[PDB]
Protein backbone atom coordinates (compact mmCIF):
# COMPACT_ATOMS: atom_id res chain seq x y z
CA UNK A 1 0.00 0.00 0.00
CA UNK A 2 2.93 2.17 0.59
CA UNK A 3 0.06 4.72 2.49
CA UNK A 4 -1.60 7.23 0.36
CA UNK A 5 -1.31 10.71 -0.58
CA UNK A 6 1.09 10.46 -4.04
CA UNK A 7 1.87 11.94 -6.90
CA UNK A 8 1.68 8.23 -8.30
CA UNK A 9 -1.59 6.98 -7.24
CA UNK A 10 -2.76 10.24 -8.21
CA UNK A 11 -1.47 10.01 -11.72
CA UNK A 12 -2.95 6.40 -12.03
CA UNK A 13 -6.33 7.57 -11.58
CA UNK A 14 -6.33 10.83 -13.61
CA UNK A 15 -4.57 8.18 -16.26
CA UNK A 16 -6.98 5.16 -15.97
CA UNK A 17 -7.13 4.78 -19.84
CA UNK A 18 -3.41 5.83 -20.20
CA UNK A 19 -1.49 4.31 -17.17
CA UNK A 20 1.79 3.76 -19.91
CA UNK A 21 2.18 8.43 -19.70
CA UNK A 22 1.78 8.36 -15.61
CA UNK A 23 5.28 8.38 -15.53
CA UNK A 24 5.32 11.30 -17.28
CA UNK A 25 2.69 13.22 -14.98
CA UNK A 26 4.50 11.79 -11.94
CA UNK A 27 7.98 13.01 -13.26
CA UNK A 28 6.16 16.47 -13.15
CA UNK A 29 4.14 16.04 -10.18
CA UNK A 30 6.84 14.86 -8.54
CA UNK A 31 9.55 17.54 -9.02
CA UNK A 32 8.90 21.08 -8.55
CA UNK A 33 7.50 20.36 -5.17
CA UNK A 34 8.61 23.48 -3.49
CA UNK A 35 5.75 25.13 -5.84
CA UNK A 36 6.36 24.44 -9.54
CA UNK A 37 4.45 26.09 -11.99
Amino acid sequence: GSGRGSCRSQCMRRHEDEPWRVQECVSQCRRRRGGGD
